[PDB]
């Protein structure tokens, strides 16, 4: 009869709704604090798995349907509790399913404040502090990349896929600025280059931006999943022999599956020779720039024309936090500006070059900076460094543990460059067969079955995927500071235990 | 002591940091609660304005610079307090600067939960509840638009600008699917049509997607800022006469400045006749679909092939909340899919049609659904309706108040269709008049001066802008349920006060 007789219409801005608003929000916070507590407790399941149809039918009875009339605030609080009950705990020490794992407390605080501030990034006028924080943070990132203060630009975007899109748009504007007014049909045939094992967002941007996927050329990778530079130069020559114009390459920089690093320095030499825009996709591998021990894997990045870097991956900033960094200033502005009305707006009393909105592809833009800035203040560069180092350390631990075991087979020959560890579990019946197309078809079914059993028990989660002619394999990854040695020991033992229950 | 010698490294996941984690977060919440309290208090300033260099060149105990070593949690709490101190209160009853104004308490709660859940929208695997909420909500939105309850399509996007971009991509794939593989050079000179007063995101997507801005054709508007269908038809004929290929029109649907509504039904007739994709940009005007009294302004929308609708504007959902709705299912999937790795994954144990990420242009995608879904549960459709109705009511009040005053001049002849009220403050010197390029040069300087004085005093904020040949004018807008009639009285009196100063 308290919250069960109260409605949202009775809260602020409703006259003198202050105390009840405070009490409601404190009741919400209480629910979230309990969830935060349980996230770091290993007795808690990673997830209570339900098929889509189970939750759609009233489970139980959590009602997802919408209606004409309001529910009570008590029912709203119940809906909050149930939503968290049936979701996946992405902060759990034993959640290894994605590249982004864990729950940073400072990041969480930063997020809660950002939501309270509730503003757009497009002008200094309504986001003065956040605009300056972005400027400070972006330049710091460019310094870490190895670029000089002489030049530099950048913006945060809604995901690294869109950061990658930015780089291609910027590269096309630098070389063929007439595309903006006249379109793709008014310039020569432009061709892009990316690794066979690079992220699909390159092809996606290729299609979206009017290049066509036929004109996104995949470069051959060696055994370790790295671009072979000789193939890159050969593809360039092949393109211009038929009258096409090579203008852009994407180097990764920490691939999504292998965690491989493309040889940036060799690629840069070829780019300098043929005048190609060099983009480095460090969405995943960019975290390693924070480590003195590991940053050498990105050597040559200082020669890139642009860099994609996702703090929301390795640095464990909360979703989303993705930057595109561009060496030369003015390219993003020139490429994207429409000088509308109305929003920018040259006769403001302040320097309108702080209205960053017109160099974006977005109009309205969510504030992603505060959570990241605050975390950097709370940790220091050394904080990120130590965190990244231990993640990579326990990835080495994992690799060494399974490296020479009969139960496991490594997908490729080579030490992992990132926290990615790619392996098959080999069931007893398959050990020493040997390798055959019939063996691969049976092996293919092993990973999805084990994953199904993982999700049913809710003990752990890890991703599986095929690649090229390889059958489904586990891609283990570590980015969660909550993950410990015993959590890795647990996972290994769990996969083995579940590999002995393939008969359901 | 307390937090003076505690650090982030001592909090969870650190072994014994549970008690200090809870206490820290409760101290953060306390700061946010005080800010929420003050947001709805009219004694509080909307903003304490500072030039960028003023904030950069040191504020007391507040360093923006980053360093190698951590600050104490006490200093972190101070940084939070200072950040909010020097920002703009977008929830303030007297904040009228943008189309998105106000602070919804349920929306705020929803946001806090979403951040705690911290997940991606791309698969049912890691976002089971949120994926279903999105499916339920999108179909409800399609029903409100007037489309079928079965099938249909849509997705939430990071802004209405990108929702607009989706619609052009979808139309292009529907009409010219060869572009995806061959590029734009395989189908020379495709053109897009949009109003002269439509949102710049159409031109922006035109440039980005390879059409060229030359091939984004602007349609003439009448006195009231509406597309002249006449005109629309004439430009189509002109375009195909020179060999170009029309395929797409954008109708708005609630324009950013005038708040005008394009005549969708007449445009739809022309689209049906010439086989053009009809997109309705209801980013701003879409909130009016929730009102039985006002939804008629969007009559014909049921005939659209796609609709952009931003709950984060009129419905007052916290940024960002934007949907693209597509009548025909499978277009977004066909247009956008890359069928990678990873993730998708076709051989999962659950129905993989519930993995929706491959029809997006994004890979990773922020959960924008919960805050919106929760607000809808908390308010009901009737809740949104009553809220929308009062905002439009006090926009009528404003219009009537200044309509026949010597101090004010209306930018165009006609009653506002939305909450947008466009007017000049005319100082004594320019009464009256006559209209000339010489006079417009003087009037242009008025609005920016008053705005500068507004921001200095921090009493209120309202936008100003030019359009075509018109000098800078004020564009008042109302979307904040906290705004009252007395706040409208205050703003008007404040404009007049600042007007001769």
């Amino acid at each position: 009869t308290d919250f069960s007789n109260l409605f949202a219409r009775d809260l602020l801005p409703a006259k003198n709704g202050e105390e009840q608003t405070v009490q409601f929000l404190l009741e919400v916070v209480d629910i979230l604090l309990n969830y935060v507590r349980k996230t770091f407790d290993r007795s808690t399941k990673v997830l209570d798995f339900h098929h889509p149809h189970q939750l759609l039918e009233g489970m139980e009875g959590f009602n997802l349907e919408l209606s004409d009339h309001p529910e009570s605030l008590e029912q709203i609080l119940v809906d909050c509790r149930d939503t968290l009950k049936y979701g996946v705990r992405t902060g759990h020490p034993r959640f290894f399913n994605q590249l982004s794992t864990g729950l940073d407390i400072i990041g969480l605080a930063g997020e809660w404040l950002t939501s309270t501030a509730n503003t757009n990034m497009f002008t200094y006028e309504i986001a003065p502090v956040f605009v300056l924080m972005e400027q400070i943070t972006l330049k710091k990132m460019r310094e870490i990349v190895g670029w000089s203060s002489k030049d530099g630009d950048g913006i945060f975007s809604p995901g690294g896929a869109i950061s990658n899109m930015y780089s291609i748009m910027a590269a096309r504007y630098k070389y063929f600025p007439e595309v903006k007014t006249k379109g793709m049909a008014a310039v020569p045939k432009l061709v892009l280059f990316t690794s066979e094992q690079s992220h699909y967002s390159i092809k996606k941007a290729g299609a979206a931006l009017g290049f066509g996927t036929d004109n996104v050329i995949l470069i051959k990778c060696n055994e370790r999943g790295k671009i072979i530079p000789a193939d890159f130069e050969a593809k360039i020559l092949e393109a211009k022999q038929k009258g096409y114009v090579p203008f852009y390459v994407n180097a990764t920089a920490g691939t999504t599956v292998y965690g491989a690093f493309d040889p940036i320095q060799e690629i840069a030499d070829i780019c300098e020779k043929y005048n190609l825009w060099l983009h480095v996709d460090a969405a995943w591998g960019g975290g390693l720039l924070m480590s003195r021990k590991h940053r050498h894997k990105l050597n040559g990045i200082e020669r890139a024309n642009s860099v994609t870097w996702n703090p929301h991956k390795m640095m464990g900033v909360l979703l989303q936090c993705s930057a595109i960094l561009v060496k030369e200033k003015g390219i993003l502005q020139g490429c994207n500006q429409m000088c509308a009305g109305y929003l920018f707006q040259p006769d403001k009393q302040y320097d309108v070059s702080y209205d960053t909105g017109d160099k974006a592809i977005q109009c309205g833009r969510h504030v992603d900076i505060f959570k990241f800035w605050l975390m950097w203040k709370a940790k220091g560069t050394v904080g990120f460094e130590n965190q990244i180092n231990k993640c990579l350390e326990l990835a080495e631990y994992l690799y060494a543990k399974i490296k020479n075991r009969e139960e496991f087979e490594m997908v490729f020959n080579g030490e992992p460059e990132h926290t990615n560890v790619c392996f098959w579990y080999i069931p007893q019946s398959l050990r020493g067969v040997p390798d055959s197309p019939q063996r691969r078809e049976k092996l293919h079914k092993v990973a999805p079955k084990i994953k199904a059993l993982m999700m049913e028990s809710g003990t752990t989660m890890v991703g599986y995927q095929p690649q090229g002619d390889k059958a489904n394999f586990f891609r283990m990854v570590i980015s969660n500071p909550a993950a410990t040695q015993s959590d890795i020991d647990f996972l290994i033992e769990e996969i083995e235990r579940l590999g002995q229950d393939l008969h359901h």
